[PDB]
């Protein structure tokens, strides 16, 4: 489990970290801070595609959905705005950090996904 030395990640992080070593780029992983700002429990988003698409709603521009696609098949860093919906409807502006992780061979593995409110 070197999951748990990548969640010693872990000041009000709201965070994901996903397998990229399944198709979808499952979430095996999510903190209590990104629960708690989208309204969802470890329940409901553990497994999900890491994309998030369950946070989409009316004013989720394609394209911020595409870059952040386009950076899960990539190798690089990755900042993105992005409109997303909590549970309850509310629409919240985030900015989200896609981060890669790589083997000694520098292969991709998993990405850690970092989630920040926008005024």
């Amino acid at each position: 489990t070197f999951l748990d030395t990548i969640i010693r990640k872990f000041q009000s992080r709201k965070f994901i970290i996903a397998n990229a070593r399944v198709e979808n780029c499952a979430v095996i992983y999510c903190n209590d801070g990104f629960c708690e700002l989208c309204g969802y429990s470890r329940a409901e988003v553990m497994q999900r595609p890491c994309t998030c698409d369950f946070l989409h709603g009316p004013r989720t521009q394609r394209r911020a959905a595409a870059q952040i696609a386009q950076a899960l098949l990539g190798a690089e860093e990755r900042k993105v705005e992005i409109a997303f919906y909590r549970k309850d409807g509310s629409c919240f502006l985030c900015l989200v950090d896609v981060v890669p992780v790589k083997n000694e061979d520098g292969a991709v593995i998993m990405f850690i996904l970092n989630f920040e409110v926008v005024m």
